[PDB]
């Protein structure tokens, strides 16, 4: 329901060479990141972050919509910087944490795990699966 059936799909064109539509999780070339509920009542749920700042717990304009007793209005918030997604904690003392560690803020990265309230989500990005070179010492 993110787009009313207006001038959508034009009329019935044959050729067009379309790509994304109902599944942009393909390679999402644009600076986009998705969160998947690793475990919880609504398993399989996915959230699309359109860059910028995305609040959590808020019902109004917000990609994340967690309607439950836990997760306050802004239990957690995400901010984009240097083309890199980040997580910021507005919770007093205890609150959102990363890798089971309470910190003021942390930088998200592919293969990272994020836990909010009683729901568990994993932060993943569209990797190019190109060179697997990163950091490893196979000497001495």
């Amino acid at each position: 329901v993110f787009r009313a059936d207006f001038l959508s799909e034009l009329d019935a064109p044959a050729q067009a060479g379309t790509e994304s539509a109902v599944s942009g999780v393909e390679g999402l070339p644009p600076g986009l990141a998705l969160l998947v509920v690793k475990r919880g009542p609504n398993a399989g749920s996915r959230f699309l972050l359109d860059q910028a700042i995305t609040s959590a717990g808020r019902h109004p304009d917000s990609d994340i919509f967690l309607d439950d007793v836990t997760v306050s209005r802004r239990h957690a918030e995400f901010r984009l910087e240097n083309n890199e997604f980040n997580v910021v904690d507005v919770g007093s003392l205890n609150g959102t944490y990363v890798n089971r560690e309470p910190v003021d803020s942390a930088v998200l990265a592919n293969g990272d795990e994020v836990q909010i309230g009683k729901f568990r989500l994993v932060f993943l990005t569209g990797h190019k699966q190109g060179e697997d070179l990163e950091h490893h010492h196979h000497h001495h």
